[PDB]
């Protein structure tokens, strides 16, 4: 006692920030999509730690199943989505959620301007964004072979932060908290996500399970 934790504040790339700005705030009437592009998101991650394990069957020593898991939670408010995927190291997290996509970002407003729909944000690489359709704060959790586990956050204030988990280990993968706004907790709803996964998801070819109570 004490145990001491460091944390690192990092500012998004400007074009990010617009973007996570316009998602936040859009009166968009189809935000249902979020969760397509999250689990889509997952299954390219478990893509990746499938053909790393082609060459090298140890790299599942870490969690031989590769699947999606989506975990409600009505008492505090969130959403979790849990992949057995390759995971992230600390440099992932803050270049791909923070820098990278300043690009993607950039490409898909001028398309918004010009007249595109907000459901067409995964061809622009930056699907993950469109959480904050339905959350005020998303908290990534993601554990990747031969690296530590590490905990990225932002509220949309022009800044995320980044820090070592203490908490449970997760042994590889990527874990997505939404913590959903006052208006969007539908998605909390067993029904709901039923129906969401089988009408956008319904042909990934990782197992989806839905976890209740
Ligand atoms: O929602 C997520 C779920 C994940 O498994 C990962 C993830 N785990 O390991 C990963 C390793 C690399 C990357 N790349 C970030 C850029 N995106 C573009 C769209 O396809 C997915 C990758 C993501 C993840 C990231 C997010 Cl944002």
């Amino acid at each position: 006692q004490p145990m001491e934790e460091e944390v690192e504040t990092f500012a998004f790339q400007a074009e990010i920030a617009q973007l996570m700005s316009l998602i936040i705030n859009t009166f968009y009437s189809n935000k249902e999509i979020f969760l397509r592009e999250l689990i889509s998101n997952s299954s390219d991650a478990l893509d990746k730690i499938r053909y790393e394990s082609l060459t090298d069957p140890s790299k599942l020593d870490s969690g031989k199943e590769l699947h999606i898991n989506l975990i409600p939670n009505k008492q505090d408010r969130t959403l979790t989505i849990v992949d057995t995927g390759i995971g992230m190291t600390k440099a992932d997290l803050i270049n791909n959620l923070g820098t990278i996509a300043k690009s993607g970002t950039k490409a898909f407003m001028e398309a918004l301007q010009a007249g595109a729909d907000i459901s067409m944000i995964g061809q622009f690489g930056v699907g993950f964004y469109s959480a904050y359709l339905v959350a005020e704060k998303v908290t990534v959790i993601t554990k990747h072979n031969d690296d530590e586990q590490y905990a990225w956050e932002s509220s949309a204030g022009g800044s995320f932060t980044v820090r070592t988990d203490t908490g449970e280990p997760m042994g590889r993968g990527t874990k997505v908290i939404l913590h959903l706004k006052e208006d969007q907790t539908e998605y909390l709803e067993e029904r709901r996500i039923k129906e969401i996964v089988k009408k956008h998801s319904q042909f990934i070819g990782y197992p989806i399970t839905l976890f209740v109570e």
